[PDB]
Parts: C-alpha cells; sequence; structure tokens
C-alpha cells in the first residue's frame, strides 16, 4: 500500500507520495528509461491500495488498477463505492470485500462520464492539496454529483501526476493555494495513452514516433512530438502505459 496524509502536507511529502505510487507499480522493463506498466495482473495482486487522509486525520482508501493507475473504486468507513464499469465490477471481486455495503457509482471512471455528472469541465475545477483535502472529505458521505468532481480532483492529484512529472510539479506549487489546471496539464493526460504507445513504438523505428502526437507547452503553445529526444520523454512522462492495452 501507499500513503498520504493531508494535515502538514507540503511540497516534499507530497512528493514522497507521488513517489512512492510510482514504486508501487510493477515493471519488468523500461522502455527509454521509462518503466513499462505490466500487460496484465491476476488476481488481487492487480489493485494498489492508496490510503489517504484529510487534514482531520478521516481516510478513504483508493483501490488502483497497478496496469494502468486506473482508479476503480473506494472505501470510505464501511461502505466501498465503484465506477459503473466492467474493470470496476471485477476490482470489486477482490477489494474492500469486507465493506458492510456496496454502492456503485451512477457513472464510468472516463473524464467525458465525469465532468458530465459533476456538470463542469476539469478546466473550471481547481486542484492542489488543499482540493485533494476537499475531495477526499467528498467522498467520506455518498454524494453522486459532488463525488464526480472529488474524482476529478483525485484522479488528477493522485494517477496524473505519477504519470507526469510536470502534474506532479503544478500539484507542488498548488500545495496551499488551488488553481484550475494549466492547458498543457489537460493535454498531457489526454495524450497519456498515445505518448505511451509512440514511445513503445519508437523502439524498432528509431527513436521515431510512428504518428506524432501533439500536446499543448507551459506557454499555451500548441507543439508536436516526432521523437524520444522530446522533453516530453526525456524528463516528464514517468510511467508507460503497456502498447497490450491500448
Ligand atoms: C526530434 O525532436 C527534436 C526535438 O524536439 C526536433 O527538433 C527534431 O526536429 C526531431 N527530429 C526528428 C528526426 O524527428
Amino acid at each position: 500500500d501507499v500513503s498520504f496524509r493531508l494535515s502538514g502536507a507540503d511540497p516534499s511529502s507530497y512528493g514522497m507520495f507521488i513517489k512512492d505510487l510510482r514504486n508501487a507499480l510493477p515493471h519488468t522493463e523500461k522502455v527509454y528509461n521509462i518503466p513499462l506498466l505490466l500487460p496484465s495482473v491476476s488476481g488481487a495482486g492487480r489493485y494498489l491500495l492508496m490510503h489517504l487522509f484529510n487534514y482531520d486525520g478521516n481516510t478513504i482508501t483508493v483501490a488502483v488498477d497497478v496496469t494502468n493507475v486506473y482508479i476503480m473504486g473506494y472505501l470510505a468507513l464501511t461502505t466501498s463505492y465503484f465506477f459503473n464499469e466492467p474493470a470496476a465490477d471485477l476490482a470489486s471481486q477482490y477489494v474492500f470485500r469486507s465493506a458492510r455495503r456496496k454502492i456503485t457509482l451512477p457513472y464510468s471512471g472516463n473524464y467525458e462520464r465525469l465532468q458530465i455528472a459533476a456538470g463542469k469541465p476539469r478546466e473550471k475545477i481547481p486542484i492542489g492539496l488543499p482540493a485533494l483535502d476537499t475531495a477526499i472529505s467528498t467522498l467520506l458521505h455518498y454524494d453522486s454529483t459532488a463525488a464526480a468532481g472529488a474524482l476529478l480532483v483525485l484522479i488528477q492529484t493522485t494517477a496524473e501526476a505519477a504519470r507526469f512529472k510536470y502534474i506532479e510539479q503544478q500539484i507542488q506549487e498548488r500545495a496551499y493555494r488551488d488553481e484550475v489546471p494549466s492547458s498543457a496539464t489537460i493535454s498531457l493526460e489526454n495524450s497519456w495513452s498515445g505518448l505511451s504507445k509512440q514511445i513503445q513504438l519508437a523502439q524498432g523505428n528509431n527513436g521515431v514516433f510512428r504518428t506524432p502526437t501533439v500536446l499543448v507547452d507551459s506557454k499555451g503553445n500548441r507543439v508536436q512530438i516526432t521523437n524520444v529526444t522530446s522533453n516530453v520523454v526525456t524528463s516528464n512522462i514517468q510511467l508507460l502505459l503497456n502498447t497490450k492495452n491500448i
């Protein structure tokens, strides 16, 4: 398991949590020195548990699929909650089985569905450590509309930060003040699968992408990533979605 406590949290302790999260995901090989997530894991070993504690010390446990860093569900006191999707239902066969009751959320875990449920795009939802504190607190008691926004915050401040150093740094900058994600942050989130694929395809193609990936940079400028010498590949991305899952 991995843990993070909002009480006394700072950029360093958050950085340690994101390091722990990354290090808890298994891999047998690296591609261009980036860990390649496994094609599959059978049984309960597929799921990592993240223990998150809000400022008051109340906690939820979040179940994460270690092959794709997708959040499947979470436990709050004696109630488990899972996304309304086959991968999440499968996860519910292995984690939080001791919950007194299980609620299936009225949406799947993908960004478009969560944004519909929340009533707003994540362009408009502030993120940061204070927002994460709020998100944990919200998830402690069932409210499906509120939970959608909370889960958008949760996914970005955990999984997406694990996947991209830039996003981790963006949250560290929001340690004591929330701010909506940069357009670059959104671009990277939307491009993780694509980047992961092209970095793997580059292995037998002299480091060259078969298809360029279009991103937005830190200054709001759109750019094409064409090969593995790009800063996105050398410095930023920290985990690759296995092409067998793309
Ligand atoms: C590879 O990417 C670099 C740096 O982003 C770029 O300047 C260059 O034109 C690209 N080279 C090839 C062969 O695609």
